[PDB]
């Protein structure tokens, strides 16, 4: 490392969280994200992703692997309805005894977002990724490690061992062994804790 070249990478945790929240928060045909899905299907994207060639081929290989059903219709199963979800992507489902949207760890991540001038429940994995994306592109670090270490991390791991092995559809599998990868890597360089939190599902 050295400070030239730190500089020139500062992007590199901003824009893989826009990407992974994009794909976790919108549908693949949506205007925002269709673009990025298509590259992803049919195009080489892996050398400018973050993470060592090694572990991104398999990741890149899964999102254009088959399936029989499309990516539409994966989508409305995993996040969608009307059958349960395999994995809910909201914090309080993993955090609150109840396992209910709106629980004990959104208002706890409310609390937290109010008391730093921070502002549907605002713990959606993607919004959160979003979230820590806008915090880091405006310069407030710590506030970023903060949402990461006590309000993401907590549950996130869980939530994606959980969507990985249920996803069904190698696009959705791809895209949360591409997350559980980039975020591990975050993880491990956060300069705070974890907060170890209770897991309910």
């Amino acid at each position: 490392s050295d400070a030239m070249t730190t500089f020139l990478q500062r992007d590199e945790f901003a824009v893989t969280a826009r990407v992974l929240g994009a794909l976790f928060y919108y549908s693949p045909e949506s205007h925002e994200t269709a673009p990025l899905v298509q590259a992803l299907l049919n195009d080489d994207w892996q050398a400018q992703w973050p993470l060592d060639a090694e572990a991104l081929a398999p990741v890149a290989a899964m999102f254009k692997t088959h399936s029989e059903e499309s990516l539409p219709q994966a989508w409305q199963r995993l996040f969608i309805g009307p059958y349960a979800l395999p994995s809910p992507p909201w914090g309080s489902v993993w955090l609150d005894r109840e396992s209910v949207l709106f629980g004990d760890s959104t208002l706890a991540l409310r609390q937290w977002m109010r008391e730093n001038g921070i502002q549907e429940p605002e713990d959606h994995f993607g919004s959160l990724l979003l979230l820590a994306a806008w915090l880091a592109e405006n310069d407030r670090h710590h506030e970023c490690e903060q949402l990461l270490a006590w309000h993401l991390f907590p549950w996130s791991s869980r939530f994606l061992d959980v969507f990985i092995d249920h996803a069904g559809h190698p696009f959705y599998q791809a895209l949360g062994q591409l997350a559980r990868l980039t975020l591990a890597q975050w993880q491990a360089q956060l300069i705070i804790p974890v907060a170890v939190k209770p897991l309910f599902r």
